[PDB]
């Protein structure tokens, strides 16, 4: 009985940086042609949200963020193929049109879609489904998860399994995919290679566990907080190394303890110099490093650009580099299939009206991921 | 017979930086163990001994500069096993030494043993075996080929073709093979694609050959210099851009130009500003960009890691990536069986003894390469 009628539900609203979310009702209109409005169920809490907040990341505000869910299809717009009301999804924060030049190209994934590269807060359509308080609420990367319902494009939305665990793979939608196809697919880690994994939170963990898939022989973990150790070893790094122990930089450090480099290095935290560092460790004629994290907005590094004339390779990725329409259904059968685990990944359970304080966990260091549940 | 026996021969003698080269006298020491002692036939003019006389590139002086040349073998020194007294050779400023962890690597090409990086100016013994009126001379990149005889060290010294015209083949040495197998081997170029070459030097042209062997459907030549433009056509460039025609900064013009980046760059002038532009100019997605030139010592460029997190792939490598004594022989070898050309890449020939005019055709634009005959 809600289809083709306004929605009054809660949300998590932004309505300035580094304030508090305000749980409060919203306004979800219904869905236009090729979108989807989704009841969302699960939501995880990724330090991407966070940035939002701080200000690393700038998208327009007020916001509904979130972009790391599952949910159930409550109803579809005109011409929506792709998925049906009741099926369970996960929306794609990296969308996937199928049509554009990067979508087209094998290897490619940031589809020209995508609201990350010049943040607008909108539909595809240039206009928001959100109302709160009689105002215009932005969308967050097409997404915006922290509503118990919202609307997406439907190129930014992939159906999943109907016997998902959703409170579970939501983690598919951002962290764990991320992580894993930095390793797997974009860095191509090899059998018996030597990995540096730089920030040991959800992001990192699923890139060790993507190394220790891809037959990695050894996998440095390197964080600053020792309390992420003992995880890190759980899911497969051999040796874990916090840099404020040390008299040295720790690119001297890791180039000591791999016998003249790594093989591939991962930056996963988002900071300039960890970007550097993490590039200056792996072996000067034949390592890769891949960049994961989110730098603080409009900002640039400084390099010295023999690290690569030597024949070092230097990479970044958005989402693992998964297409992510064909990429995350599959995701979810592998996962069904225990092909890699997520509960590593989950710390804290909480219900969305504990966002608060799942953000005080991730700011506190204390959690990995925490689960809201709607 | 000059085996045994100190040589004294004419070699042009770097005493100081921006200096003209002074051409006399020096002594030569005979070959130690595991040394090649070379009669010179012909060498090249590169733009990175030039670098040597700017001060761009950093390598002790006194110094007898000239990295890209061909001879024959006078004689070796005891335990040598790969050449022999009379055998036409190419030096290799990169060595390839067979046992470090690079040259046992399938990707590797910077041998731990080069001079490069560190650069000391000596045979591996960490002695000279050059004297001038008195005093040691310097060695550079191992090779030092300015000089009607040289003294190498095995590992930097691949023989050749019997029959090979050294005049050419010299160029196997440095600038051909650096660009051919950046496009070819470092880049790997595809079919179809579009490349943006920055630099139509002869290394730049060796680029722009690499890229229309590979089946680029569109090779885009950029210099400041148009006088550079018709000889690059003439080798595979489809279009040629002078960033000073135009308003806005070339990267915009390029993105445009190719309908929203290119496939593949190549900065191959030696620039931070132009290193940037080159990589901003790729697909922002699947885009690879790859350093060849080398910039000026001890300087670091500033760049947004947006660039990479977005999906880019940067690069750079040492000599087209070639692992240099297995790939010289070869190279000479597909020449010999015509499968690239080497004399659209000379624009000129001298006496070596006209070194310095040599120099001025380079610094004033006017040649690609000059090749010196002794
Ligand atoms: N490329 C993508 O598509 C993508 C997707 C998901 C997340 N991200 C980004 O990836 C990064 C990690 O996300 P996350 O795992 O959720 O965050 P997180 O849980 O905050 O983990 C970051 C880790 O970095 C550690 N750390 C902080 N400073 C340093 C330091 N100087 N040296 C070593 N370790 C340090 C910190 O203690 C923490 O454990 C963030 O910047 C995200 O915004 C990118
Ligand atoms: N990586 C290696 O192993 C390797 C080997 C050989 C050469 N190099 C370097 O490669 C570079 C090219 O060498 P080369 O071809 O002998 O030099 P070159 O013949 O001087 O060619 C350089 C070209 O760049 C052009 N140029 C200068 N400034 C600009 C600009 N702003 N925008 C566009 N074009 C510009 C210039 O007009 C010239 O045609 C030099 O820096 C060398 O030191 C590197
Ligand atoms: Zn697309
Ligand atoms: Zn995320
Ligand atoms: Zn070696
Ligand atoms: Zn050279």
């Amino acid at each position: 009985s809600t289809a083709g009628k306004v929605i009054k539900c809660k949300a998590a609203v932004l309505w300035e940086e580094k304030k508090p979310f305000s749980i409060e009702e919203v306004e979800v209109a219904p869905p236009k042609a090729h979108e989807v409005r989704i009841k969302m169920v699960a939501t995880g809490i990724c330090r991407s949200d966070d940035h939002v907040v701080s200000g690393t990341l700038v998208t327009p505000l007020p916001v509904i963020a979130g972009h790391e869910a599952a949910g159930i299809v409550e109803s579809i717009g005109e011409g929506v193929t792709t998925v049906r009301p009741g099926d369970k999804v996960i929306p794609l924060f990296t969308p996937q049109c199928g049509k554009c030049r990067v979508c087209k190209h094998p290897e490619g994934n940031f589809c020209l879609k995508n609201d990350l590269s010049m943040p607008r807060g909108t539909m595809q359509d240039g206009t928001s489904r959100f109302t709160c308080r009689g105002k215009p609420i932005h969308h967050f990367l097409g997404t915006s998860t922290f509503s118990q319902y919202t609307v997406v494009d439907e190129i930014s939305v992939a159906k999943i399994d109907a016997a998902s665990p959703l409170e579970k793979v939501c983690l598919i939608g951002c962290g764990f995919s991320t992580g894993y196809g930095s390793a797997v697919k974009v860095a191509k880690v090899t059998q018996g290679s030597t990995c540096a994994v730089f920030g040991l939170g959800g992001v990192g963990l699923s890139v060790i566990m993507g190394c220790k898939a891809a037959g990695a022989a050894r996998i440095i973990g390197i964080d600053i907080n020792k309390d992420k150790f003992a995880k890190a070893k759980e899911v497969g790094a051999t040796e874990c190394v916090n840099p404020q122990d040390y008299k040295k930089p720790i690119q001297e450090v890791l180039t000591e303890m791999s016998n003249g480099g790594v093989d591939f290095s991962f930056e996963v935290i988002g900071r300039l110099d960890t970007m550097v560092t993490a590039l200056s460790c792996c072996q000067e004629a034949y390592g890769v490093s891949v960049i994961v994290g989110v730098p603080p907005d409009s900002q640039n590094l400084s390099m010295n650009p023999m690290l690569l004339l030597s024949g070092r390779t230097w990479k970044g990725a958005i989402f693992g580099g998964f297409k992510s329409k064909d990429s995350v259904p599959k995701l979810v059968a592998d996962f069904m299939a225990k092909k890699f685990a997520l509960d590593p990944l989950i710390t804290h359970v909480l219900p969305f009206e504990k966002i608060n304080e799942g953000f005080d966990l991730l700011r506190s260091g204390e959690s990995i991921r925490t689960i809201l549940t709607f």
